[PDB]
């Protein structure tokens, strides 16, 4: 399951610059728009709008899912990996919390997640961190990344 430890060591590798990698490539914590998400991704499958505050993107195919959050001046706040639906084992489908151990050495935190029953194994990546939030199976539903 190496693509799921590459995935990982990609992450925190791009986590550092205040991106993610691969599709949301050059896309900046708190220096990209919500103009410039709409421009590389299209309009999204759902936008931010009522207790939604993602503009969300789909998965499709091979093609990861993303979520981006802005703040008050339309920079981007937070942004969701939600991996692909088909064949998930090649990525967050096959990133558990030993992978993360195996991969990025032990974890700065373990926090509690509000309204849900996941765990968030928190990596810190200079200006910013990583968030990858566990479900009830030892496997990744989401990786936030945001600013410290």
């Amino acid at each position: 399951n190496q693509s799921a430890a590459e995935l990982v060591k990609n992450l925190y590798n791009t986590a550092y610059k205040g991106e993610m990698p691969q599709q949301a490539q050059g896309l900046t914590i708190n220096k990209s728009t919500k103009g410039d998400v709409h421009a590389a991704f299209g309009e999204p499958e759902r936008p931010v709008g009522g207790d939604n505050r993602f503009d969300l993107y789909h998965w499709n195919m091979g093609q990861p899912g993303y979520g981006f959050s802005y703040h008050k001046d339309m920079t981007i706040s937070e942004i969701r990996y939600f991996g692909t639906g088909v064949e998930r084992q090649l990525n967050l489908g096959g990133v558990t919390p030993e992978v993360l151990q195996k991969q990025l050495g032990p974890v700065n935190r373990v926090l509690t997640v509000p309204f849900t029953d996941e765990i968030d194994y928190v990596y810190d990546t200079g200006r910013y961190e990583l968030h990858f939030v566990i479900g009830t199976d030892q496997t990744a539903d989401h990786v936030n990344l945001k600013a410290k």
